[PDB]
C-alpha cells in the first residue's frame, strides 16, 4: 500500500521523461522494460505509437536480438540506419513500421547490474545517436535507475 | 519488488480498461484517481487528451466539487449538457475546454468505502449518460475496486 503509492509515483515518473524526452528529441517512440521476479523484460513504461506493434512486447533477454545483447552484456546497443543492418527479416519488419535509427541503454545503478531496458526509435531521422546523444540517454538511463532503486 | 510488480500490472490494467473504453465510447477522457496514505485523490491512470488542464489535478476531497461530493457520498455525480450547470465559473472554465458532457464515478467494492473515483469526459456529446451507459461505468468500477484490492 505505502509501496503501492510509491510504485505508482514511480510510474509517473517514468511516463514524464518518456514525455519530455519525445518532445525535445526527433524520437518517436521509447518504451522502458525492467525485469520482474521470472527475468523477463516487460514493458512498465512507454511514450510515442507504436507500442502495439514490433517495437512493443515483453521479452525474455537473448543474445539473439539487440535488446538481449544490450541487457546481457550491460552495454549500450545502436542502429544508426536500419537500411544497414544484418538480420535481413528483423530490417524488413522495422522499416515496414517506418523505423529509421533506434537503440537500447541498459538501465542500471553505476556498478550494478542492469534491471531494465530503455529503447529509443525514431521514424523521422538517421544518424540520430552521436555520442552527445548516447550521453544524454545514459544520464536519462541512471536517473531512472535511481528512480527504480528508491522503490 | 513483489508487490512493486503487482502495482506495475495494476498499471496496464487501468490504462487498458481506459484506451478501451475511449475506443468503443464517444467519451475524450477518462481518469482514475486513488486516495494515497494522507487521503488525496491522486491521478493514476488517465486516456485520452486533457490532462494537462482543468479534469487532470490531484483533488483533497470536498463537497463544493462534483469529485468531492461523489467521493465522500459515495455516490456518482454527473453533468448530461454542460450548457445548463449552476457553477458559472466552473461552467465556463469547462466549456472552455470544449466539454459537453461528464460523469464522476465512485470506485469501490460492494458494501465498502470508495478508495477513487473514475471521471469521464466527452468533449463530442451531450446526454451521453443514460441509464445503460451509467450501468457500464459502474461494473468498469467495480473491476477497477477489484483490481486494486487485489494489490
Amino acid at each position: 500500500s505505502e509501496i503501492m503509492n510509491r510504485t505508482l509515483d514511480l510510474q509517473i515518473i517514468m511516463d514524464d521523461l518518456l514525455n519530455l524526452l519525445l518532445k525535445e528529441f526527433k524520437l518517436d517512440l521509447a518504451v522502458i522494460r525492467l525485469v520482474d521476479e521470472k527475468g523477463v523484460l516487460r514493458v512498465r513504461s512507454y511514450s510515442g505509437k507504436g507500442i502495439a506493434g514490433i517495437a512493443g512486447k515483453d521479452w525474455e533477454p537473448e543474445i539473439e536480438t539487440y535488446i538481449g545483447e544490450a541487457f546481457l552484456s550491460n552495454r549500450l546497443q545502436f542502429v544508426n540506419d536500419t537500411q544497414y543492418m544484418t538480420k535481413p527479416l528483423t530490417r524488413e519488419l522495422m522499416q515496414k513500421e517506418g523505423i529509421k535509427s533506434f537503440a537500447h541503454i541498459p538501465i542500471s545503478r553505476k556498478g550494478e547490474p542492469p534491471f531494465g531496458i530503455l529503447s529509443v526509435f525514431s521514424r523521422t531521422i538517421v544518424g540520430l545517436f552521436n555520442e552527445p546523444f548516447l550521453n544524454l540517454l545514459e544520464s536519462l538511463a541512471g536517473q531512472l535507475a535511481q528512480a527504480v532503486k528508491i522503490v
